[PDB]
């Protein structure tokens, strides 16, 4: 999951666990009368890097498996990424996030129960979709870390360049790499990817038809929040994909935001081998319990951070 030059035989330690794979309703609306409706299985991944008894950084990723008869549409959604900054940075954050994210993308050892009505065997054909929204915020996972002396806080354009760099490095050879910056003109968007030959402006989803039938509604996502509104106001039947992205640009999050951007990459028709890889797996309740404990930690306070960490080690 990480190279030895980073871990350094115990100087650093990791927290990594997944939820047990859980069936959910599709994050992309599928009509009841649609040929070959797929089963959706969701897995939450949490990763943190530790240095002695302090947290250094964290990454939360959700994987969605849309399981059809002969293939899987696999969505990998970056939920949260953050640093603590209590100590002087000794590793470049990207050299950890990149490899961890690649690991999660390519992980294929899920223990999926049969759907009601042993374990399920997934199709070998997988189509990958990686989805990341870049939105500058002082804290995404570690409350009160913004005032920490060594937390390097990127502005929106810098954060975007950083994510493009990270994602490009772990999607080598993928079928597309899409950048959208809602509300920006094409030249402004093109500037960020002029040095990336495989990247183009736009998005990875179905271009036509109703937005709710094309765009996944992910938790705590800028598109997701707008999709939620479209659905609540029962406009799911009228709002097209093009109009959705047009109007998304005028949302307060975007129009008052700092270079808030949407990245998507695809890889089609990857044959994959199932491989069991023994990692810690927890119930969703255990996962939520951990995340709730996290949100009550003052990450400007070494005492509380050390306490949180040692308490996790106890389990």
């Amino acid at each position: 999951m990480l190279p030895p030059d980073i871990l350094q035989n115990g100087e650093f330690e990791t927290i990594y666990f997944q939820t047990n794979p859980t069936y959910i309703k599709s994050p992309i609306h599928i009509p009841k009368s649609t040929l070959g409706k797929p089963d959706t299985v969701k897995i939450r991944h949490f990763f943190a890097l530790l240095h002695q008894d302090l947290v250094v950084l964290g990454l939360e990723v959700f994987v969605y498996l849309q399981i059809y008869s002969d293939f899987v549409e696999k969505y990998v959604y970056v939920s949260k990424c953050d640093t603590v900054g209590l100590e002087k940075s000794t590793i470049k954050i990207g050299k950890v996030i990149g490899p961890v994210l690649q690991y999660i993308i390519n992980y294929n050892g899920y223990k999926i129960k049969m759907k009601n009505l042993e374990y399920r065997t997934l199709p070998k054909t997988q189509n990958l979709r990686l989805c990341v929204a870049t939105k500058p915020a002082k804290e995404y996972l570690f409350p009160n870390s913004a005032k920490n002396p060594y937390k390097n806080l990127l502005n929106g354009q810098s954060l975007l360049r950083w994510w493009i760099s990270i994602i490009d490095s772990i999607t080598k050879g993928w079928n597309n790499h899409k950048l959208m910056i809602p509300g920006a003109d094409k030249y402004a968007t093109r500037k960020f990817i002029e040095k990336y030959s495989d990247w183009s402006e736009g998005h990875i989803f179905k271009k036509d038809g109703l937005a709710v039938q094309a765009i996944p509604l992910f938790p705590d996502d800028p598109k997701g929040r707008f999709l939620e509104l479209v659905i609540v106001e029962c406009r799911y039947g009228k709002m097209t994909v093009s109009r959705f992205y047009q109007e998304l640009a005028y949302r307060q999050e975007f129009l008052l935001g700092d270079c808030v951007s949407l990245i998507g990459c695809c890889k089609e028709n990857l044959e994959v081998t199932y491989h069991d890889d023994l990692v810690s797996t927890v119930t969703i309740s255990e996962y939520k319990e951990f995340m709730n404990l996290l949100k009550l930690v003052d990450f400007s306070d070494r005492v509380e951070v050390s306490n949180f960490v040692s308490n996790y080690r106890k389990s």
